[PDB]
């Protein structure tokens, strides 16, 4: 697992949360107590105040303006668990104008989301700052998400829950949100969710790396579940 981290030359942590204890793994620990941008993980937070606070629904579809996104895949309509595994950043952009800056900045402050600092730009903060998070408050995160027990509503929780689901490996499930942050230096790399076990034992987990614009995009999914199955947590099919 050690050999895996440094197979390649990748600056690496790799955080798991069972609901009492923190495991850290990877070349680089220190990553763990570090904030970085949540970039595109921060969709979970957006979907959640945006859903809590009725500004929008689990099934309203986001329509496609006609004009040219930064990548075509974006050129679409989505709702909002489809913009989710696209991480269609257009789609919630306009979620995050719905919501408005002071909202946004409450809501935030009230969950206690990273550094609770999103500035006065309701539809960038996350991407470039101000608002930075650590990858132990990303697993806490998406662990009480899992649990129920962040402060939302708890059809609000479910519902983003199902937005993170990406594969099911017989009576195991595993949900999960990727991110990586292009407009930062340096860039950050992210890989955020949790392993809904058939035993009933919830495990979350979180990657955390540097970036760079020659990676390719299935290298962080790799390497998580790479590491998910040589932990026992996640074994391959
Ligand atoms: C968020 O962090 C940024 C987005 N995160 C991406 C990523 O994690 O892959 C990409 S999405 C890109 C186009 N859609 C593809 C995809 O996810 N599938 C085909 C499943 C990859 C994007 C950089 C966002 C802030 O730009």
């Amino acid at each position: 697992v050690q050999a895996l981290f440094n197979e390649i030359s990748a600056d690496a942590v790799f955080v798991t949360y069972d609901g009492q204890n923190i495991k850290k793994y990877g070349t680089h620990l220190d990553r763990a107590k570090t904030a970085y941008i949540p970039a595109s993980t921060f969709k979970i937070a957006n979907a959640l105040i945006g859903l809590e606070n009725h500004k929008a629904t689990s099934t309203e579809i986001f329509k496609w303006d006609g004009k040219p996104r930064f990548f075509k895949a974006w050129d679409k309509d989505f709702t909002l668990g489809e913009a989710m595994q696209a991480s269609t950043v257009p789609v919630y952009q306009e979620l995050a104008r719905r919501i408005g800056p002071s909202l946004m900045q409450s809501e935030l402050q009230r969950i206690g989301y990273g550094n609770m600092q999103i500035g006065t730009e309701v539809d960038q903060f996350w991407l470039k700052g101000p608002l930075t998070i650590t990858p132990i408050q990303e697993v806490k995160f998406v662990y009480d998400l899992a649990q129920g027990q962040l402060p939302f509503k708890p059809e609000v929780q479910q519902q983003v829950k199902e937005m993170l689901y990406v594969e099911r490996r017989g009576e195991n499930r595993l949900y999960a949100k990727s991110g990586w942050g292009m407009a930062v230096d340096p860039q950050v790399g992210w890989y955020v969710g949790f392993v809904e076990k058939a035993d009933g034992q919830v495990v979350a987990f979180a990657l955390n790396m540097q970036m760079k614009a020659g990676d390719d995009i299935a290298l962080r999914k790799q390497l998580s579940l790479d590491v998910l199955d040589k932990l026992g947590v996640f074994h391959y099919l």
